[PDB]
């Protein structure tokens, strides 16, 4: 797998959590996923980065409490990370990017 728009952000919206496919930067990062080397598929496959607190220090989201507002990558398969990204809060808002965090539109 569940790695698109919709089908994480109805997962989400139910499950509350994301789907089994996804590890947070530190944990790919103890199975010596490399960002500069693009290799996340190599050391998990199947496997896309979600569930790591974004900051909105630049209050482009809705102003939420402290670690409220959580990031995961959309459409990732293999290679370096794209930049479609999926926003969802405490209080399960959904956003979405498609531009690295630059724009966000409500999907949820």
């Amino acid at each position: 797998v569940i790695n698109t728009f919709d089908g994480v952000a109805d997962y989400l919206q139910t499950y509350h959590k994301l789907p089994d496919n996804y590890i947070t930067k530190s944990e790919a990062q103890a199975l010596g996923w490399v960002a500069s080397k693009g290799n996340l598929a190599d050391v998990a496959p199947g496997k896309s980065i979600g569930g790591d607190i974004f900051s909105n220090r630049e209050g482009k989201l809705p102003g939420k409490s402290g670690r409220c507002w959580r990031e995961a990558d959309i459409n990732y398969t293999s290679g370096f990370r794209n930049s479609d990204r999926i926003l969802y809060s405490c209080d399960w808002l959904i956003y979405k990017t498609t531009d690295h965090y630059q724009t966000f539109t409500k999907i949820r």
